[PDB]
């Protein structure tokens, strides 16, 4: 129950009233709304390269961030507040849009390549080549062609495919809850069944 690694949730993005809607921004929709429930605004510090906040759930203390980076440069802000508060890799999870699972499912993974994700490239690089932090993988579905990626993941959803997008995130923020009450195989236990419908 109380044991659980996660001190700072990260939520990847790009910066931006344009970008915030765009499949790339799946993982600060998470983190935005985590930070909705429990009532927290996110505070701008230039020191960390992004939008941050603490929350207490089941009394776990609980860092967020929401890098203000090109998303190439995530690293730059992930490494910057794990450094000042010394939290290690592998009490980090980054929650990343994922192109290998479709639209409505999410899953917590522990290591693992970067997958071409340009965020989580640019995070194990400067977590000091350190790829054992989490990973909360939010599906996105994949179009046909390996070219037209790029152009896929910044672009917005249609609306009933956003739908199961947004039931995915909220599963995942229940899930979250459930990580900080009940521990990650109980909450992964829970996610991995899920599938929005």
């Amino acid at each position: 129950m109380v044991s659980q690694p996660i001190k700072l949730l990260v939520g990847l993005a790009n910066p931006g009233p344009e970008y915030a809607k765009t499949r790339h921004n799946a993982g600060a929709w998470v983190v935005e709304e985590l930070a909705r429930i429990h009532n927290v605004t996110l505070k701008n510090e230039p020191k960390f390269f992004g939008l941050t906040g603490r929350l207490l759930i089941n009394s776990q203390e609980l860092r967020v961030l929401i890098p203000t980076t090109f998303m190439n440069l995530s690293g730059k802000a992930i490494a910057a507040l794990a450094n000042f508060y010394q939290i290690k890799p592998e009490e980090i999870m980054v929650a990343h849009d994922e192109l290998d699972l479709p639209p409505g499912v999410a899953k917590f993974k522990q290591g693992g390549g970067h997958g071409g994700h340009n965020g989580l490239k640019d995070t194990i690089s400067k977590l000091g080549n350190n790829k054992e932090f989490y990973r909360l993988r939010l599906g996105i579905g994949h179009p046909g062609h390996a070219d037209k990626v790029a152009g896929y993941v910044l672009g917005k959803a249609p609306a009933k495919e956003q739908e199961c997008l947004d039931a995915a995130v909220d599963e995942s923020v229940r899930c979250l809850e459930i990580l900080m009450k009940d521990g990650l195989t109980k909450a992964q236990n829970r996610l991995h069944t899920f599938k929005a419908e």
